[PDB]
């Protein structure tokens, strides 16, 4: 009668909550879904190994158009729990399933785990400024989408940081690079010509939030474009103009240079 | 050497990550700060018995003049942990104090929880879509801060949605209710005019986020206002243009008036 959405957290195993762990190990049926993000710190077995549960994957049409006919009839009468990469419900389609839920008559309950959303903030830019988020996706045939560039445009505009989440397919277990996706936006660049992101634009580069050696970079493209950022999943951030304590914090703990202090403050 | 900014979560000492408890019951000195944020469902016994250490609390003036001569000594020469509610960098200053912590040549590392940043998806609002966040501050003699208005004005007139973090007082025990900060929005609307906050608002409060069966109601200033919305903490969001399904997880699971789910495009 209850189905649990618990978050695994940022890299690991280990990134889920005591209050996640406990109530995963006690429900009847576990699933989870790792297309949305893919915990690159740790893999199904040792999750499995921890929780202690046989994990049953869920690809995006199993949760997408079978939600309620995979997972929903087992929590009818069990306890059975949903994970997902990070903190549940920041998925965009993921909070309508708690709506499916209750139109079968299941109760549902949220377990929070550390979400990128919030873990940004170990790169030292105040979390109030950060303005509307966005996602970088690698152009395809005839398709090339451009508006993650106007997010940038619009949030910059305004003094305000812009989070932009990398491509990824899953199943292919292909990660877009920080890297590919400045090629990418000094490609969109040169197209709108908008003066949004130039060699000369400031941003930072989070890798492996979660991990207790994650790599935080921060520099001009010109000098960050072809930088070895280490394994994936990356995270770029262009920011909005700097409050110097901001800018400090990248000059002392992300290596920016100390250009920053009086270029973009 | 080594000093570890653990964050403990949104509701009680549960929340903390696993990676967080087992790197915590093994430092030789254990710090922690509760003025950043209120874990409603614990207390620091509860917590001290979990991680099976006496934890010396600062206060803010401990941490913010401090923070160099109570705990980096010790971490110079030993295995330190500074607790905090929450993120232990999301919307507070802790992010300066790993500076402090390199110039006094200590290793820092940052063990993520869950924050109320992303914590927010339980309101069924697209997280992607948050613009610029603020704090709705109480005011103080003749001083009455104003600011967080025009942030909201700003997001709404590009269709984001609004964070708005409530104050606290921790020494004086108080914290800001969703109700106070609707009261003290109607105020500054009376004053600047500009259509951003009124009775016909639609607001969403979110209580106790962490907690199995925290508050999450939807609906208008007027209706709202008077609401009890349960024990603190409290967060106030004010949406921006709502997206088909947000309107109907608003409904179904926030309890918001069904006439939302005419959405105007
Ligand atoms: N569990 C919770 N439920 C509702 N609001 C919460 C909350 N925890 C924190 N807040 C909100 O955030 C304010 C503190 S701001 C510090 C936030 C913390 N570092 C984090 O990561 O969550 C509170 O005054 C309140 O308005």
């Amino acid at each position: 009668m209850v189905l649990y959405f618990i978050g695994l957290g940022l890299y690991d195993e280990r990134d889920i909550t005591v209050k996640g762990l406990e109530i995963a190990k006690k429900c009847d049926y576990v699933f989870a879904e790792f297309y949305t993000s893919l915990m690159a710190g740790t893999t199904l077995g040792r999750i499995q190994k921890l929780i202690g549960k046989e994990i049953r994957v869920m690809s995006r049409e199993d949760v997408e158009l079978n939600f309620e006919n995979i997972v929903l009839p087992l929590a009818k009468e069990n306890d059975v729990a949903f994970l997902t990469p990070g903190d549940p419900l920041v998925a965009t389609t993921h909070a309508e399933l708690r709506i499916r839920a209750k139109r079968a008559g299941v109760e549902s309950y949220v377990i929070h785990a550390p979400s990128i959303y919030s873990a940004v903030g170990i790169t030292g830019l105040h979390i109030y400024k950060f303005g509307k988020s966005a996602t970088v996706a690698y152009p395809e045939g005839n398709w090339f989408p451009t508006s993650y560039y106007d997010v940038i445009k619009e949030n910059a505009e305004r003094g305000l940081h812009t989070l932009l989440f990398l491509d990824i397919k899953a199943e292919k277990r292909m990660y877009m690079t920080a890297n590919e996706a400045m090629e990418l936006l000094l490609k969109v660049e040169d197209m709108k010509k908008g003066g949004v992101f130039t060699d000369d634009t400031l941003v930072v580069v989070l890798a492996r939030a979660g991990s207790l050696n994650p790599t935080i970079r921060a520099g001009y493209v010109k000098d960050l474009i072809r930088e070895d950022f280490g394994d994936p999943p990356h995270i770029l951030i262009v920011p909005g103009k700097l409050h110097i304590v901001e800018a400090e914090y990248l000059v002392e703990i992300a290596g920016a240079p100390r250009e920053i202090l009086r270029v973009n403050v």
